[PDB]
């Protein structure tokens, strides 16, 4: 269903605050959600709780993990639906009341819901428990492995993606209403003609005994438009139109009326009347030439990890318009959907990516004992869900359908080719894509030519040609007249950079360096330029983010072009001068 | 004399290395000289002793110090009259030779030595003990006060600079041999006519039986030009001249003659044919206009002090060469003397500056209980040791006779007359500097109009009390409109920048942020660009530096442009846009 909202016939209770926690063990409670938890231990819930409690063993662990509170129904809700949702539990949720499960979700960025209705009464006190599961597969999402080591019996989690594996309910929790004959979901479609902007929709209610109206109202109030029926074509003269950096929304009201014309229930949905188009290597937003300039980001801030986060939410927002950035991509799983409102309101450009990372042993990562078919049926509900959620945003523009999959292997294009399809059948409103590896070469990649626009990450000054920035040079251009020279469509860079520590300086080319960071992102514009077919350049990364442990990571990731705490290294500034002296 | 060299009939003997250690004590050895010191402390001797042993006392040791080692003098040294001679003890120094003081010296930045050509034979080996003080008093040319914490009985040394009293012998020591007749100085000038280069010379020798000669001989090995006598006048037809550019050195070999032609003494000094000139507001070197660009310095690195370095050195020069930067003041002291070479050899320009800092206690500095004319006795002579050693340097433009001072003061017009008119006195080549501080604006200074280039210390900090840009802008304006109403000089700008912590970073305007030190720099540019009378801007400073502990300083000095180890912060970057463009 959508997106909960207050309304004059919805109400909407906010569940986030401190829970009861508790890891799962082998201790003769098998079952923690049937009674109250016995811990002293609270985590705040829109939060990943690893780093929350300064504990090795709550960090590492492995498995089920348990939150508990008391939630109260409101006693004025009886005559009316409701339901408890989680807008996420990475990886795995349960929603528990009182002792009954009431749902079970398998992916770790998109929400998930339950009917209580006729469970607990209105004005009824109840336990609510929900369970989330961090444990990766060759089958989940993110696919991993669960391994043992052998002196000590401690169960450790390997994946392939960078990102620190970060669990819990990393987004908010909630109550809310919605009355007994509802709108469950709504999708809008925009064109244009001429200078009249149309909205197709759709409406989905619970039931048709009484009808559906619709209303276009504008920034001002003023209702611009009506319509009639679950489905149809509204006509919106001069129109306003949607535009990267200068976001316009409409406001459409779904309402359902009874046989009196009076309300039943409404729903308030943004809209923006935005087109996009691929037309050999142009990417259009409204019949007029577009370029990427900005970021792939990640959720992930010093203590609550991947929780969502409203301050840095605005002032990472805030970071782009400074540096005149236009666009950042999902990097590596949907972000919380308030993040894709506020692209909506600020005019931000967005490619939404599902979390299909890590598909890469680089052994052969396309056979039944690796990335297989029931590992492309949860890949394909990934996509669903993504897409069911994210399809009404003017903001997302394209989606990307994986991050660095093995798509030079036997293998990789019977595992894709469907995926592709499908989206372009969910949503025919936007071109499709996936970020593509180094490995898979223009010659390599078997895949490539089944998307309609192409992302690439490369990083020859850093992890090959290291420090040897006119190798680098060379071997960027080649590549680059590998791709365009084979297929007629735009290429948008979407990794490129190098880890910097900030404060170490060289006068000499240094890599971990601010000066070389630099250097680097410098070259690699000049080989942008150079090529007609470039649509786009997002660095990779916005900011310093935690990895997995290892050697090679300097406790995390530190291509950052700001620092964990957002404070501007050399680069950001570079960027700032290129960003805002082109279009 | 003169900075010691081997030559055909000069022999040169380095003495650095490790040597005997001691602080002063309070026991019955209250003297240490008159025999081995049996403690196991080894201390470097090109070095300062302060961070090198780790510890605390000697560390914050206020007295004398001991350096001992035993030398032999060369078997063939027979005939030959030899020298022991420090580059310089910080900051007072004294020789021994087997118990008996040979040298007592009190500036702590120049050269000192003693002839033992009779104390010790040639082949002998002999106790060398040198003993370094670094008391400073209100006499001492930086002058300084003792004091002792009552609760502790801690003796403290404080003074009003900032840089840490870092002692010891920073410079290197040396064993030389020279003739019985010898050259004992030489005094060289330069100047053009039209395209012919003109050099006085002027050689003091230590006798005047069998003649002198010079030979000028070019970069290619050429002898261009020579003359006959202590003194004279050397033309050099279609002379090559020493351009900031572009250095250019002539090699003049004065030499002394016995009655056949047969060499007795010989001596190789480096000159470059250059003029400085101050006009109205421009300041000229051969004849055409200048503007320095670069920084102040200091002699700072990690673990050695003030020790000379020549790995630091070269580098630090690479990295002004980087960044176009055209030249550095010797702030505060005279630098090593190989920097100088050095500097004319890589055709960097020198303000070159006395030890005289700290001269302000903002009670009255200039009065007969703090800074009175026996002080000044010391500064005289502190500017007689350095232009004596650095007079012949091509590429020293300008002497700085003090930094800081309270030049707004009642008493500070009658100290200071004397100095600038002995500098042009003992150098009337180049033009006459200090480097005024901020509460000495164009209404209060009482001592600039005595000078010929104004240069002015003018940190933000004096402008604006909470780091707000265009309030210290309209601030720094009004007071240069002010000088340059008030006088037809040179202004050059000698002290500007921020206390920065490299990593730190800001998006906002915040002070120690690397992003806060580049605004300002630039903000002060831009006003420096408004004004036709600027000849230069030297920020303060290349690099960070070691103070003395303040709760305002964090581990030393941090308005470096590069940290202490030499590496760039943001603002070097914008420097080198600068200063490589125009
Ligand atoms: C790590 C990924 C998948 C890729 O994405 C990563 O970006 C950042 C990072 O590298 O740290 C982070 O955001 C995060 O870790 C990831 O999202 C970056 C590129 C990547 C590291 C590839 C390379 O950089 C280069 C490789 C070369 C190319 C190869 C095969 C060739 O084509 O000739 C030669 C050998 C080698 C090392 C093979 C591996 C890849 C393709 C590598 C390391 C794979 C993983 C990539």
């Amino acid at each position: 269903m959508l997106k909960p909202q207050q309304t004059t016939t919805r109400d909407l209770i906010s569940l986030d605050g401190l829970w009861k926690f508790a890891l799962a063990s082998d201790d003769n409670n098998t079952q923690p959600w049937t009674s109250q938890l016995k811990t002293s231990l609270e985590c705040p819930v829109p939060a990943s709780y690893n780093d929350i409690f300064a504990d090795s063993k709550i960090h590492d662990h492995v498995g089920w993990v348990y939150y508990q509170r008391d939630v109260i129904v409101p006693k004025g809700w009886s005559e009316e639906r409701y339901l408890v949702r989680c807008e996420a539990a990475t990886h795995h949720g349960r929603i528990y009341v009182n002792g009954n499960l009431v749902a079970d979700h398998v992916g770790g960025y998109t929400p998930f819901e339950a009917d209580i209705t006729d469970l607990v009464a209105a004005g009824e006190q109840f336990r609510l428990t929900i369970a989330v599961d961090n444990e990766l597969t060759y089958q989940t999402i993110p696919p991993g492995k669960v391994e043992i080591l052998e002196a000590t019996g401690k169960k450790v989690q390997t994946y392939q993606h960078d990102f620190y594996n970060y669990a819990g309910l990393a987004r908010s929790v909630w109550l809310y209403s919605v009355p007994q004959q509802h709108i469950q979901d709504i999708t809008v479609r925009t064109d244009v003609q001429g200078t009249t902007g149309l909205i197709d929709y759709n409406v989905v209610a619970s039931t048709t005994q009484g009808t559906i109206q619709v209303a276009v109202i504008d920034e001002d109030g003023t209702t611009v438009a009506t319509s009639s029926g679950s489905n149809g074509t509204i006509h919106i003269p001069s129109v306003h139109l949607w535009q990267p950096g200068a976001a316009y929304l409409y406001q459409l009201h779904a309402s359902i009326i009874d046989s009196s014309k009076k309300t039943i229930d409404t729903y308030k949905l943004a809209t923006g009347i935005r087109t996009v188009k691929v037309q050999g290597t142009q990417f259009l937003i409204n019949d007029k030439p577009f370029y990427f300039t900005g970021f792939g980001k990640h959720e992930d801030t010093n203590i609550r990890g991947k929780g969502h986060d409203d301050a840095y939410m605005v002032h990472d927002f805030q970071l782009l318009h400074w540096m005149g950035a236009n666009s950042f991509r999902t990097s590596h799983y949907p972000y919380a959907e308030e993040v894709m409102e506020y692209a909506d309101r600020q005019g931000i450009v967005v490619i939404d990516e599902t979390p299909a990372v890590g598909l890469a042993f680089s052994p052969a990562t396309f056979s039944p004992d690796r990335i297989n078919n029931k590992t492309r049926e949860a890949h394909a509900q990934a996509i669903r869900e993504l897409i069911h959620r994210d399809k009404n945003h003017p903001s997302v523009v394209m989606w990307s359908i994986a991050n660095d999959p093995a798509s030079n292997e036997d293998g990789a294009r019977e595992y894709f080719a469907p995926l592709p399809k499908l989206a372009r059948q969910l949503d025919p409103t936007r071109p499709v894509t996936f970020a593509n590896v180094g490995l898979a070469t223009y010659k390599a990649d078997r895949i490539a030519d089944l998307f309609d626009v192409l992302c690439l990450n490369r990083y020859f000054g850093w992890y090959t040609q290291t420090a040897e920035l006119d190798e680098a040079e060379a071997a960027l251009e080649e590549e680059l007249r590998g791709w365009t020279e084979k297929y007629d469509k735009p290429i948008v860079m979407t990794d490129y950079g190098a880890d910097t520590v900030a404060g170490l300086h060289s006068v000499m080319v240094t890599p971990w360096s601010e000066e070389f960071q630099v250097e680097m992102l410098d070259m690699y514009h000049r080989v942008f330029d150079r090529f007609e077919a470039m649509a786009g350049e997002q660095v990779w990364n916005f900011a310093d983010f935690q990895t997995a442990v290892g050697v090679s990571r300097v406790d995390g990731n530190k291509k950052g072009v700001f620092t964990r705490d957002r404070k501007p290294k050399a680069a950001a500034h570079l960027l700032r001068k290129r960003w805002t002296n082109l279009h």
